[PDB]
């Protein structure tokens, strides 16, 4: 709740823009949220939906995660996503992402206070 929800919104959340159609999204954002910082991750996906509609998720389907489970929440329907998939190779500052633009849904973790996501596990 102050680190947590941070974090996910930190890699995962944009409630900016709809959509996102370009490779230039994804090298940009990566960038933009420091998630290249010291080592960029092979792949992330961001959301595109308002941060209400994705906290709301917390109290939706259900679910088990990929791990402990339950505490897990699945959306409803079809969230706005957008896969963030490294590309170029060299094990350094040379990090390049391609953007794959999906309609999938949404499998978090929430610890509740009010209600926060924490953990995005499975993008569907």
């Amino acid at each position: 709740k102050e680190t947590a929800a941070a974090k996910f919104e930190r890699q995962h959340m944009d409630s900016s823009t709809s959509a996102a159609s370009s490779s230039n999204y994804c090298n940009q954002m990566m960038k933009s949220r420091n998630l290249t910082k010291d080592r960029c991750k092979p792949v992330n996906t961001f959301v595109h939906e308002s941060l209400a509609d994705v906290q709301a998720v917390c109290s939706q389907k259900n679910v088990a995660c990929k791990n402990g489970q339950t505490n897990c929440y699945q959306s409803y329907s079809t969230m706005s996503i957008t896969d963030c998939r490294e590309t170029g190779s060299s094990k350094y500052p040379n990090c390049a992402y391609k953007t794959t633009q999906a309609n999938k849904h949404i499998i978090v973790a929430c610890e509740g206070n009010p209600y926060v996501p924490v953990h995005f596990d499975a993008s569907v």
